[PDB]
């Protein structure tokens, strides 16, 4: 319920852009660490993107972990059938989609949520046992290929609820049932600027943590005033060691911000 500020460090791998090197993110995460050994770190993993390997993965969450930082995984669903297109009542059973490589064949939504997101989740969880804190579920949520019923979002919710995860939404959609079977829920930048608010706020204030672009004071005083007790704050910047200009940079102006707010509430 005291009002609680995260780092939030997004983490992707080299491309031709930024993205960073396991040994940049883990360079970076100490020198943040060491700028502000007060508040939170929330790892962004997996968000012309290069991709890591899955020991680099390990290695660069081992490291975060370790820190203390939380660490929010893309989970990436396979959610259209093997590619071997389906000729039967398969094809009323798929939903056929087209995305930007022309058509796609949803998987059923019964084997998906039966078989296949469990079997992903337990993947998951053998790859990084008990270190990670938020997954993200943008094809399952927010994709094309699912209507979920409020019956299947908490069969869902119960899945990752059994792993100890929170989720991290691009959505309000199904803002108000995931509150309600108690998971913890982190709000992407701009998810209402794409409506909740307060209510939520002074309903569940320790499930929810609030991800915002830093601008001024304005961005810290405008989300306390909404109610907000977990402000996730992200800084400018494109690859890791970019990140940390800006985060540097930021810790700084925050304390500013912090302190002149507490002198007017004084």
């Amino acid at each position: 319920e005291p009002a609680k500020i995260y780092i939030n460090l997004g983490v992707q791998a080299p491309g031709p852009f930024g993205g960073g090197t396991p040994e940049e993110v883990a360079a970076t995460l100490d020198r943040v660490k060491a700028a502000a050994p007060g508040i939170g770190i929330i790892v962004d993993l997996d968000e012309g993107a290069g991709r890591y390997t899955l020991a680099e993965e390990q290695a660069i969450v081992d490291h975060a972990k370790a820190l203390g930082a939380e660490i929010c995984y893309h989970l990436n669903l396979t959610v259209f059938l093997p590619t071997d297109p389906v000729s039967e009542e398969e094809r009323a059973a798929a939903k056929p989609v087209w995305t930007w490589t022309g058509l796609h064949h949803c998987i059923p939504k019964e084997k998906l949520l039966e078989t296949l997101l469990p079997q992903k989740l337990d993947e998951l969880e053998a790859a990084f046992p008990g270190k990670l804190d938020y997954v993200y579920l943008d094809r399952l949520f927010d994709g094309r290929c699912y209507d979920l019923t409020d019956e299947e979002v908490r069969y869902v919710l119960d899945l990752i609820k059994e792993r100890g995860l929170g989720i991290k939404i691009e959505s309000t959609k199904y803002l108000d049932t995931i509150l309600e079977s108690g998971v913890k829920v982190l709000v992407d930048e701009a998810v209402s600027e794409k409506v909740l608010d307060p209510k939520l706020f002074e309903k569940y204030p320790d499930l929810i943590t609030v991800e915002v672009l830093y601008e001024s004071i304005e961005t810290i005083e405008r989300a306390l005033a909404a109610g907000v007790r977990n402000i996730a704050i992200h800084f400018g910047g494109y690859g890791v060691v970019s990140q940390l200009d800006e985060i540097l940079d930021g810790v700084r102006a925050i304390t500013e911000n912090i302190l002149a707010l507490a002198s007017a509430g004084s």
